[PDB]
């Protein structure tokens, strides 16, 4: 049984809804108590966090060819707090495995589904699987230009094509919580590695090193040896091109 071959979700505004095949039961608890303000303006001020990976469980599904694009609206982040989310649709709770979400509301993503069947979601409303269709990541690594959240091969590797020599992007998969990619340009060729995530949901690229943070892979891998065919030199731009700089001239010190 579960028969669907055919081609659901479409391009458009309040998305299908997969078939629960899925349910957790309960699903985890108490993963940080704050919100943010809800101006249209505002940037950074520390790194924003997914330390190891509280997403597992993952599916390498074959993906077909889910052939749209639309604007990613990703609205901003938070101070130092874990990857915030944000509904873009409303969806009301179908039973106690599904949470009640509206458009506009800060959501807390605890993971994803194996299958890419739902996202578990934690909110003021409670606890439940929510659609990967209707939410969007805000406080994510996402918002920084090195990192793209949950995208397809095809758009990865599109935003890769405007890049050049030492070009990266830094990406995870939308039906495989755990499973991520980085994709790299160097002379006009573009080549995909896998992100390796372990058991406790540490990150790794190489046999030669391990990483709590993907912020510590990307930085490792943005200067070292360890298996690069180039070492990540500039991420490949959004759509919308951003205006971010820094310098910090170095002073050295021995003792």
């Amino acid at each position: 049984m579960g028969q669907q071959p055919g081609k659901v979700l479409g391009d458009q505004r309040r998305p299908s809804l997969p078939a629960l095949h899925f349910i957790k039961g309960a699903g985890k608890r108490e993963s940080s108590r704050h919100g943010g303000p809800h101006c249209n303006v505002f940037v950074e001020h520390e790194a924003l966090q997914r330390p190891v990976a509280s997403d597992f469980e993952p599916q390498g599904l074959s993906e077909a060819a889910r052939w749209n694009s639309k604007e990613n609206l990703l609205a901003g982040p938070s101070e130092n707090d874990p990857n915030l989310f944000v509904a873009l649709y409303d969806f009301v709770a179908s039973g106690d495995n599904t949470l009640s979400i509206t458009k506009g509301e800060k959501l807390r993503v605890l993971g994803y589904n194996h299958n890419g069947e739902w996202a578990e979601a934690q909110t003021k409303n409670g606890q439940g699987w929510v659609p990967s269709n209707y939410i969007t990541p805000v406080n994510s690594l996402e918002k920084h230009s090195w990192y793209h959240g949950p995208v397809s091969r095809n758009a990865a590797e599109y935003l890769l094509s405007s890049g050049i020599n030492g070009s990266f992007l830094v990406r995870e998969s939308e039906s495989s919580p755990g499973q991520r990619s980085i994709s790299l340009r160097y002379e006009g060729r573009v080549y995909h590695y896998r992100i390796n995530t372990a058991s406790d949901g540490k990150l790794y690229v190489s046999s030669e090193s391990r990483f709590n943070t993907l912020a510590e892979l990307v930085h490792h891998h943005s200067t070292v040896a360890d298996g690069l065919i180039t070492t990540l030199h500039y991420p490949a731009p959004k759509r919308n091109k951003p205006t971010v700089y820094g310098v910090s001239p170095n002073y050295d010190k021995w003792e």
